[PDB]
């Protein structure tokens, strides 16, 4: 438990010294929660919430306080019942699995993953949201880097092999062409919203794409028809029908993200956690597959050779090659283990006849009516996969990050926008404003949002991370045991997220898929993609 009023006036006796009036505040809401048995978990952390900040007004007040060090400790015991409030009280998750795929089409490979999870959790709801205004954002994308790519090029006709026109320079100067194409875009879009704001985003996208790249409006009106009635035969869900997201004052950072930097894992983070918010349950991206049965490679050990996440790999990719659930499953990794492995990983799947003993099922889940739980890899928290009831406390508080990065992010960068300027001075204003917001509260975060132009288009820039991503998930837990909302600086260490942290037995998180990143790209595939337009380029494959 967590100590009574009188526990607490021991702790804080001053031998010689009256009871000052912002002390008997915090003693009478420390008896007001103990008399809380009526309440919901909900209203018991807001009221540990009201005892923390009358402690803190105490301490602000009486500095060198003899009372400090016990209050500084129970401000320790606060958080305690606040992780134990969590603990032990539990209610149902809502039995739905969201998934997201906006932007266009969704592929074979997305689908043969969700329907993993489907035939291991009959009992769940299965939604796949996709938006049918937005069918065409991919397409558009990709129309303006492809012609990006060949502009860049052409600028360098001759110095194909010229050692120095090395892959760095080639990304920084296609940057410079995708950014006056991007901003073309948005220029038309926002004259169509102006002058009919009835227009749904694939309008005013094929028509872009009719005048200004010669694509013809049949070719991609059958695209759409065709993209709708595959998500309708896969649980498809449409965003232009979830009410509470479309009204609500996040929708204009999702559009920020779909329409104007075609970022699809920043929207989708933003979707996300309104759907976990507004209706419950677990979250996945399209890339992550059901947990493997606990038991079910428990008598074979990894090779000392062999990196955990390799072994974790090769489990998944020994399923598909002797039970082929997945087609066209990799077996890179686990080819490269010893005949002997190899061997024992054979006999324990030829000892299973029905996926069931392969694939655990969710089943009924439960949490704290205050939490979102969250995946996570060797790296740290990952929000690959969530878990939360509806209307959760953190659900709130990582909206409310969120937004609150999104205002920092949208007032440096929009005065920097309105000058009709190229890449660089635009890069440069902008940067000059976040870093004149910069302090010790916001370094690393700050630093990030200075890459935001890029992101998508130039190797290793992750700024996603830090505005809709994961460090939004860890603020928000460190408002939870803070007391507080708008964390900036994150100070929370692994154990502490340990406690919102999803079960390894729920989700196989090291899958073909998850190994590369539709939003992000590192340096070597930079440099072989490079490689690969240069002599597309010259063979003329435009
Ligand atoms: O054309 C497209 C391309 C992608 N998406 C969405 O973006 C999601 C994430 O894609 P992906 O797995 O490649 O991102 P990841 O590299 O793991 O990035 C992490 O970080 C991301 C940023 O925080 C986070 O979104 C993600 O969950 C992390 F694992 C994907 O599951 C779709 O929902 C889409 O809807 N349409
Ligand atoms: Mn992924």
């Amino acid at each position: 438990s967590l100590v009574n009023r009188k526990q607490l006036e021991k702790m804080a006796n001053v031998r010689f010294r009256t009871q000052e009036d912002e002390y008997v505040a915090i003693l009478d809401a420390l008896e007001e929660y103990h008399n809380m048995s009526e309440n919901t978990v909900v209203e018991k952390y807001l009221k540990l919430k009201d005892i923390n900040s009358l402690t803190d007004i105490y301490i602000d007040t009486y500095k060198k306080s003899g009372r400090n060090k016990a209050l500084k400790k129970f401000k320790e015991y606060l958080v305690t019942e606040v992780l134990e409030l969590k603990n032990n009280n539990l209610t149902p998750v809502e039995k739905n699995l969201h998934f997201v795929w906006i932007g266009g089409q969704i592929n074979d490979t997305a689908i043969n993953y969700i329907n993993q999870w489907k035939d291991v959790n009959s009992d769940y709801n299965v939604n796949v949201f996709y938006d049918s205004n937005a069918f065409l954002i991919n397409t558009l994308k990709k129309t303006v880097v492809e012609s990006a790519i060949n502009d860049t090029l052409e600028s360098f006709r001759e110095n194909l092999n010229d050692p120095r026109f090395d892959y760095n320079k080639f990304f920084r100067k296609r940057m410079e062409i995708i950014y006056d194409k991007q901003k073309n875009f948005i220029n038309y879009y926002k004259a169509q919203r102006e002058e009919n704001p009835e227009l749904i985003i694939d309008d005013i996208v094929k028509t872009y794409l009719s005048n200004e790249y010669s694509k013809e409006i049949d070719e991609l009106n059958t695209y759409i028809e065709e993209s709708l009635n595959k998500i309708t035969q896969n649980s498809g869900n449409d965003v232009r029908n979830f009410e509470e997201f479309k009204n609500g004052e996040s929708f204009n950072l999702y559009e920020q993200e779909l329409v104007e930097r075609w970022n699809l894992a920043a929207a989708s983070d933003i979707l996300r956690i309104s759907a976990l918010k507004e209706i419950g349950g677990m979250y996945l991206d399209v890339d992550m597959l059901p947990g493997i049965q606990p038991d079910l490679f428990e008598s074979i050990e990894k090779p000392s050779s062999v990196t955990v996440d390799f072994w974790e790999m090769t489990k998944l990719e020994a399923i598909m090659k002797y039970k082929e659930y997945i087609p066209e499953y990799t077996s890179e990794h686990f080819d490269m283990l010893d005949e002997e492995v190899q061997s024992s990983f054979e006999s324990v799947l030829a000892s299973k006849s029905d996926k069931s003993e392969i694939f655990s099922s969710l089943g009924d889940m439960e949490a704290s009516p205050l939490e979102v739980k969250i995946a996570f890899n060797s790296k740290g928290i990952i929000n690959q996969g969530l878990i939360s009831v509806k209307d959760s406390y953190c659900s709130n508080l990582i909206v409310k990050q969120i937004e609150n990065r999104y205002k920092i992010l949208n007032n440096s960068l929009n005065p920097a926008i309105s000058e009709d300027n190229d890449f660089n001075t635009t890069t440069n204003t902008f940067i000059d404003s976040i870093m004149a917001e910069a302090n010790a509260d916001n370094g690393r975060f700050m630093m990030e949002l200075g890459k935001y132009l890029r992101v998508g288009f130039f190797p290793d820039v992750k700024t996603t991370i830090n505005l809709s991503g994961p460090e939004a998930y860890a603020a928000a837990y460190q408002d939870l045991l803070m007391f507080k909302e708008g964390s900036m600086n994150i100070h929370l260490i692994e154990a502490d997220l340990r406690n919102f942290e999803i079960s390894k037995t729920n989700i196989s998180q090291s899958t073909e898929q998850e190994m590369a990143s539709l939003w992000s790209f590192d340096d070597a595939r930079a440099k072989a993609q490079f490689e690969e337009y240069k002599r597309n380029y010259f063979e003329g494959s435009l």
